[PDB]
């Protein structure tokens, strides 16, 4: 059984539009979201289809890049800073979920050299 998917929407958090969120969402995100190896990362995992029961008995702020996209385009997000959060939660869940060297983390860990990369710069 799947968890409730994270919220992509809370009237009660402040919402905001920033050069850097824009940029977040028009050259970073859809840049990732390209990747060869995204496909994994485009939406929640889902356990059940997957096959992977414990996957949600060990990570508790689960999040993937479907989820950030649409943060993004409901302008959720207070800051560029909220946002490169989550994709570093979207991450560090994968390397805390899996072992070194697994297909799925060499796959994450280029995403993330990639979005480092991407974050390196922002606009002002
Ligand atoms: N061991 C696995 C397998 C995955 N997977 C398997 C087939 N498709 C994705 C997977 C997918 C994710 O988004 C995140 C993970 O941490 C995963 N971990």
């Amino acid at each position: 059984m799947n968890p409730p998917p994270p919220e992509t929407s809370n009237p009660n958090k402040p919402k905001r539009q920033t050069n850097q969120l824009q940029y977040l969402l028009r050259v970073v995100l859809k840049t990732l979201w390209k990747h060869q190896f995204a496909w994994p990362f485009q939406q929640p995992v889902d356990a059940v289809k997957l096959n992977l029961p414990d996957y949600y008995k060990i990570i508790k702020t689960p999040m993937d890049m479907g989820t950030i996209k649409k943060r993004l385009e409901n302008n959720y997000y207070w800051n560029a800073q909220e946002c490169i959060q989550d994709f570093n939660t979207m991450f560090t869940n994968c390397y805390i979920y899996n072992k070194p060297g697994d297909d799925i983390v060499l796959m994450a860990e280029a995403l993330e050299k990639l979005f480092l990369q991407k974050i390196n710069e922002l606009p002002t």
